[PDB]
């Protein structure tokens, strides 16, 4: 009983991935026929024998996306010893996990499980893990101030929210080990990761990303992970799914409540039940815990020393943090595609007031986010304008998160000016109140129309119709020469010398910003 939009988009993805997915699974068959994590992420391998961390400096931030590719390759090297009947993956989040996932799908014939570490007066959370206290008591004390792997059934149900030092966490580490052995090709329950990752589970990951108000960074990683598995997903999928997926959670970047507060309110077991009930998640999937996604509506407990899974909550205890689909924060995910002569981008409109969703204003062009403050201080932005930030894509400088953009433009909007952002890069990944067209493609150095934009040019960002237009004629654009962007300082320093070949081959954000190839593209 699936929602018509989710069923439609799923079918579209299946159709579009037909050949690539068939080739991936054929290759997989050929392959058959043959605690403190300040950064210790590793790949443990089964039948038990035991990888690169994070990178978010200042110029080190220009290696963050690139480190996913490095993690993927490093995973492949570890697994290339080929004496494993299955594997275990020990990874944090955001930059790590997608990299591991990508690398793991190269060995898609093996069963695998992700083993999370988890997220003070730690007394209460332990009492809850062990029956001693109810959800009521956990909720109230967190009130006094990896989700993708959950919906995709790539780790044990409710395993990511157990505190690291907890004896339940110890039990869940033991169960993870035993379970992979049961998922081996030997028989009974053969569940290879390249099969657990499929069109339905990918779609499931997207809707959960949308229902939780997750980072726009994960849009690239979901697409990169899926591509590795022969599954082709684009921005039309995200934008059209968003229209059907309600917003159900307010987690820190959007509000004050942290992940533990989210969990105490009801958590993934509640969210997944709601989406299942609404026909927003595919139930008919194989997971690392067995068949059927309804297994992920259950929560682990350590009762009398015995690890048990019990029924999760059916009501939210805190409707300011977590909500039901009947009465959501918003009846959609706020992720929209923008198209026009400028190309293709995405926008989060979730925190953008309807009055601010359409901006038509003269352009203000910079090729470095640091140039913005001097322009702001000279009063050059104290008017309606679209601030264009170019040379910020994957190929230009490794696509660093741009944190210096939203605050000033927000204050410009607050003063009553009509303002918008347009970049071939990205911000923190969070949702702002200022309309921002992000991940613009083709990027400036790829010859995208953004490179020809001049100060004064009218740019229309219309999040209502999905239009992104530079209001100059094709003929006037033929006369223009794009200004040369000086990238010399983005090419060396902080180890950047090492990544020129990878950075230069990064694909478009919509194609996952990959430097790697999928099995099927060479099969």
């Amino acid at each position: 009983h699936m929602h018509s939009v989710v069923q439609s988009v799923t079918d579209r993805i299946i159709a579009r991935s037909k050949a690539s997915r068939e080739a991936y699974l054929a290759a997989l068959n050929d392959a058959r026929n043959h605690l403190l994590k300040q950064e210790v992420g590793s790949v443990a391998q089964v039948a038990g024998v035991p990888c690169d961390g994070v990178t978010q400096g200042q110029p080190g931030m220009e290696l963050s996306l690139l480190s996913r590719e490095v993690i993927a390759m490093a995973t492949a090297v570890g697994l290339s010893h080929n004496m494993f009947d299955g594997a275990l993956l020990l990874g944090i989040c955001d930059k790590i996990v997608p990299g591991l996932l990508i690398g793991a799908l190269s060995f898609g014939h093996l069963p695998m499980l992700f083993v999370p570490a988890g997220p003070g007066k730690v007394d209460r959370a332990q009492l809850l893990e062990a029956e001693a206290q109810s959800y009521h008591s956990a909720g109230t004390c967190t009130f006094y101030g990896q989700l993708m792997l959950e919906v995709m059934g790539l780790q044990l149900p409710g395993s990511s929210f157990v505190n690291p030092d907890d004896p339940l966490r110890e039990a869940l580490n033991k169960m993870a080990a035993k379970q992979v052995c049961r998922l081996t090709e030997l028989g009974t329950q053969y569940s290879p990761i390249g099969e657990v990752v499929n069109e339905k589970s990918i779609v499931n990951g997207i809707v959960a990303l949308l229902a939780t108000g997750g980072s726009t960074n994960l849009t690239m990683h979901i697409v990169a992970a899926a591509r590795a598995a022969g599954i082709i997903v684009n921005w039309d999928d995200f934008s059209e799914l968003s229209d059907a997926v309600p917003l159900l959670a307010r987690v820190y970047p959007n509000g004050h409540a942290d992940i533990n507060h989210f969990h105490a309110a009801g958590g993934m077991a509640f969210l997944i039940k709601e989406l299942l009930d609404a026909g927003l998640l595919h139930e008919d999937v194989n997971t690392v815990a067995g068949y059927g996604l309804r297994r992920y509506t259950q929560e682990p407990k350590l009762l009398d020393g015995e690890l048990r899974w019990v029924d999760g909550p059916t009501v939210s205890l805190d409707t300011e943090v977590l909500t039901s689909v009947a009465t959501p924060f918003q009846n959609n995910g706020g992720l929209k595609l923008l198209k026009g002569n400028l190309g293709r981008a995405v926008i989060k409109v979730s925190a953008v007031q309807p009055q601010h969703r359409v901006v038509e204003a003269p352009a203000v062009v910079i090729d470095d986010q640091n140039k913005l403050d001097a322009l702001f201080k000279s009063g050059a932005l104290d008017r309606d304008c679209v601030v264009v930030v170019k040379g910020q894509g994957p190929k230009a400088n490794g696509m660093p998160e741009l944190h210096k953009l939203t605050p000033l433009l927000g204050s410009l909007q607050d003063k009553g000016f009509k303002v918008a952002l347009m970049t071939d890069g990205r911000m923190s990944g969070a949702s702002g109140k200022v309309p921002a067209a992000i991940h613009l493609t083709p990027e400036a150095i790829d010859g995208g129309l953004i490179a020809k934009v001049q100060d004064g040019d009218l740019i229309r960002v219309d999040a209502l119709t999905g239009e992104l237009s530079l209001l100059v004629s094709d003929t006037e654009l033929a006369t223009r020469t794009a200004t040369e962007i000086d990238l010399r300082h983005s090419r060396y320093g902080m180890g950047r010398e090492l990544f020129g070949v990878l950075r230069s081959n990064l694909s478009s954000p919509e194609t996952g910003a990959r430097s790697t190839s999928a099995i099927d593209e060479l099969y």
